[PDB]
């Protein structure tokens, strides 16, 4: 396991364009469009990010390359953020795989609020940090996924995606 086999399974492969859990447009492998509710805006940034007139439709490999671009982008957010890079420090090679989840799923901003289940995980406090990460809105509005991450968080261990 790692960190793309793991996204791949909480955000699947969907060709065309569709709307996530928050109803917003989003396509590949979790990749958000936009949060304006129009489909041409969504349309709009996603001929943009591939260069091409799309339809609302993509390759396999399209959506693999925006995915690698995700997942990147999500670490960076992770590096460059005073509130997750000291939690990335903490983090083994599995538990970093969580934060990353959350980045990729929520953003960096997103992440950033939340402090104090973030102070627990920086203190290596897993137990803490699982029941008060369980609760969120997050786990309220997407428990599969989050229940999922939240034992990555827990264990350090990919039990829950095997």
């Amino acid at each position: 396991m790692n960190i793309f086999e793991m996204l791949r399974i909480d955000e699947g492969l969907r060709l065309k364009i569709y709307k996530d859990t928050e109803g917003y447009y989003t396509i590949g492998i979790g990749h958000l469009l936009t949060k304006s509710p129009s489909l041409n805006a969504a349309k709009s940034e996603l001929d943009k990010a591939i260069g091409r007139n799309c339809n609302g439709v993509i390759t396999k490999d399209e959506a693999e390359k925006l995915f690698n671009q995700d997942v990147d982008a999500a670490v960076r957010g992770i590096l460059r953020n005073a509130k997750l890079k000291p939690v990335y420090d903490s983090l083994d090679a599995v538990r970093v795989c969580a934060l990353i989840n959350m980045v990729f799923q929520m953003g960096e901003t997103g992440v950033a609020g939340f402090t104090n289940s973030l102070r627990m995980l920086q203190q290596k406090r897993w137990d803490e940090a699982a029941v008060n990460l369980a609760k969120s809105r997050w786990y309220n509005q997407t428990p599969n996924r989050a229940k999922r991450v939240i034992t990555t968080f827990r264990t350090g261990t990919w039990d829950a995606y095997k």
